[PDB]
């Protein structure tokens, strides 16, 4: 059995060398979710147009990794929602992604950060 507490959470993904918005943020949905699940953190974010991640990866600001776990694919409306474990205090994560759109020959590898709103709190 596991037990789970949640909050909201607001961020902006930035641009690579930047505080400028990044218009990855437009393709994530907003605010995202704190969970926190069998004393394990997670920050639980939707993805819009999911069919054009071809990969993507997390790492907090001194490049550890983050694993993320896929909790619903929802075909229709092209949305993917994954949990990204991350820890109480975390303020930013680094994101790698490959962004594939075949129908207009797009294929590009990116680096972002993501910024959180304040830092990832404790939950009881
Ligand atoms: C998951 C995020 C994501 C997705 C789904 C996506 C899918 C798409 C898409 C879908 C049909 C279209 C038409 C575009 C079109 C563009 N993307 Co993106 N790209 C994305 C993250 C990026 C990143 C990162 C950059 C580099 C600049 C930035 O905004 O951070 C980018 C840059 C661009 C640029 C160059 C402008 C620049 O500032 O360098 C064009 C044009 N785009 N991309």
């Amino acid at each position: 059995m596991s037990q789970a507490t949640s909050q909201p959470i607001n961020f902006q993904v930035q641009k690579d060398g930047s505080s400028e918005k990044s218009h990855m943020d437009d393709y994530m949905q907003h605010p995202g979710k704190v969970i926190k699940q069998n004393n394990k953190y997670y920050f639980q974010t939707v993805l819009n147009n999911a069919s054009f991640w071809k990969e993507y990866k997390f790492y907090n600001a001194n490049n550890q990794e983050l694993a993320t776990t896929v909790v619903n694919d929802n075909k229709k409306a092209d949305t993917r929602t994954i949990n990204v474990a991350v820890e109480p205090g975390y303020k930013s994560l680094t994101t790698k992604v490959h962004i594939v759109v075949p129908q207009i020959n797009y294929n590009h590898r990116y680096t972002t950060h993501l910024e959180f709103e304040k830092a990832i709190p404790t939950l009881a």
